[PDB]
């Protein structure tokens, strides 16, 4: 079973492609190596294939269905919604990629009757056929990255028609069957201080903590015919409406398994038989197949205790240390076990005695001293990518917000704090558009949000803490040392400068602007302010922001 079949068509663009960092005037007061920074483009798309194109094999035990009965039998407990048209339409995003039949997002979300009605075709052909392969469209993400540079990755996804389908039958299901089945190790559940919270909780649950990451290689790729029917074996367990288990089924066989692939210009570019990135069960199969080999890996290597955090093929396993060469002889047969039911390691994994040496969805637990001068946990990640991302953003408008999501996900952060805040609130204010709008990404879903709410945002999500953090660790401030000198960004005295100013215009500015200047830039002056909660705070909906991942499924929210 080779994960994708190739006729020779290349994998072409949708419109032109820019891989250097566009320069503007702004360019420069966030980095000067420009040159380190690069967005992928279908150029690359050949050596990309050629990474994700293998053989898979399986060989599965005892532990494997052991673990499998237990997870339906979870899943058993759930009883899922068949979502109506409209409710699906609503959650497209303004901006899906348009149909092939004659719409787009907009008339989909306005519930046109010509996508109404094509959807309501889509759905009854799901109900009636379960063999005939969906066609897809394979394109090459565009996407910026820091120089060692990597190929881009493949998107494949159905028809706008097919994926409003998808969430009137699986919606519900990928939204609350992870967390029955996985429990606490079901990472979209947490919002960042939550799961530095659960991190820290599980190590401390251990006599003599050990924990690592584990890569899987081109984990999509690794995703057999087996592994997706064993997913849908899976979401059948639920107590489901007739008509939805058909078109579960009906999804099943006739795309999430496998099917033709075709690019932007309508050619047969080949066949996939493994993970499509771009459906709606993309992250909730992932996160079930990743825990589901996992764990049974874990009883195979004999872990004692071991718990995991799975975010799709993210995965994190916290155990009983039993001495660092047992260790290292449980982790090598752990990795043959994950080998063996087709998840082999990228990198090899290595056991760690330092939890904040482990990182698992890119992040890593840090700490820091609140204005008590007491420890505080928070969650951080190196800062490469998301400047490599605002770099790009300084001079191009993009779909999605890099800046906005990493200030809301990682507010805590020395690099958050000096550099996004400053930058991005200094941009704003020149153009008048603090009250504007700004689409961005969490756990893949895609969120409405403006920028003047932050503070707001900020103090729910990570609390009073986030806007006086100081004296981080010794690890923390070297690598964003070591990342600032790389890429080119100005000191410390002129981002404190920068943000002086910052703060003292959005002051001027009153309302929630004043409050931004207040909390977001507090840690400039020498004098800091009192900072207390916030009313309008409790106002903000953030029912549905840490519930679910969505990665590729197409999600908006408000
Ligand atoms: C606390 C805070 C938050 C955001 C920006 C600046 C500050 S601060 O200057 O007050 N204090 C602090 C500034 C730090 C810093 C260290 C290295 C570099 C580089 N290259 C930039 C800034 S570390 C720190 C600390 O408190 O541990």
């Amino acid at each position: 079973s080779m994960s994708y079949t190739w006729t020779g068509a290349l994998i072409t663009p949708c419109a032109a492609e820019e891989s250097k960092l566009p320069i503007n005037a702004l360019s420069n007061s966030l980095l000067r190596h420009h040159n380190m920074v690069y967005a992928t483009t279908s150029r690359s798309a050949g050596l990309r294939q050629k990474k994700v194109t293998f053989d898979r094999l399986q060989v599965l035990d005892d532990h494997y269905r052991d673990v499998l009965k237990e997870m339906k039998a979870k899943a058993s407990t759930v009883k899922a919604k068949l979502l109506s048209v409209e409710e699906a339409c609503k959650l497209t995003p303004p901006h899906s990629a348009k149909s092939k039949f004659g719409y787009g997002a907009k008339d989909v979300r306005n519930l046109s009757s010509k996508a109404v009605n094509h959807i309501h075709s889509v759905w009854k052909d799901l109900l009636e056929d379960t063999v005939t392969p969906i066609d897809t469209t394979i394109m090459a993400k565009n996407e910026v990255f820091c120089v060692q540079r990597k190929p881009a990755r493949l998107i494949v996804f159905p028809d706008l028609g097919v994926r409003v389908c998808e969430k009137m039958a699986l919606y519900d299901v990928v939204s609350t069957l992870p967390q029955v089945v996985m429990g606490s190790s079901y990472g979209f559940q947490y919002s960042p201080g939550q799961r530095v919270e659960f991190l820290v909780n599980t190590w401390k649950s251990k006599k003599n903590p050990m924990g690592f990451s584990y890569d899987t290689r081109c984990f999509d790729s690794t995703v057999t015919e087996n592994d997706i029917r064993v997913e849908e074996s899976i979401y059948q367990c639920c107590d489901l409406a007739p008509e939805a288990r058909q078109a579960i089924k009906s999804l099943t066989e006739r795309l999430y398994i496998g099917g033709p692939l075709t690019n932007s210009k309508g050619q047969n570019c080949g066949y996939r038989r493994c993970r499509a990135s771009g459906v709606l069960t993309t992250s909730c199969g992932n996160t079930l197949t990743c825990y589901l080999k996992a764990s049974a890996a874990c009883r195979a290597a004999k872990l004692q205790d071991c718990t995991m955090l799975v975010n799709g093929d993210d995965l994190v396993v916290i155990c009983e240390s039993a001495g660092t060469q047992e260790d290292a002889a449980s982790l090598r047969v752990f990795t043959e076990a994950m080998t063996r039911y087709s998840a082999p390691p990228g990198d090899p994994p290595q056991p760690e005695y330092d939890l904040e040496l482990i990182t698992s969805c890119s992040s890593n637990v840090s700490v820091a001293h609140d204005a008590s001068g007491k420890r505080v946990y928070y969650l951080t990640r190196d800062p490469t990518t998301p400047l490599a991302r605002a770099a790009w953003e300084t001079a191009r408008h993009t779909p999605v917000n890099s800046w906005l999501g990493n200030i809301i996900m990682y507010a805590p952060t020395l690099w958050a704090r000096m550099i996004l805040m400053t930058h991005f609130f200094s941009i704003l204010l020149a153009q008048e558009q603090l009250e504007k709008a700004l689409d961005c990404q969490i756990y893949g879903a895609c969120y409405s949000i403006e920028p003047l709410d932050l503070p707001q945002i900020i103090e729910r999500l990570h609390g009073l803490s986030a806007f006086s953090l100081h004296s981080y660790s010794p690890g923390e401030i070297n690598r964003v040392a070591s990342c600032l000198r790389k890429l080119g960004v100005p000191p410390l005295r002129v981002w404190r400068h920068r943000a002086r100013s910052v703060r003292a215009r959005l002051l001027s500015q009153g309302g929630r602007a004043a409050t931004c200047g207040k909390y977001l830039f507090n840690w400039a002056v020498k004098t800091k302010l009192k900072l207390t909660p916030i009313p309008a705070a409790s106002q903000l909906d953030l029912s549905g922001w840490f519930v679910a991942g969505y990665s590729g499924g197409d999600i908006y929210h408000s």
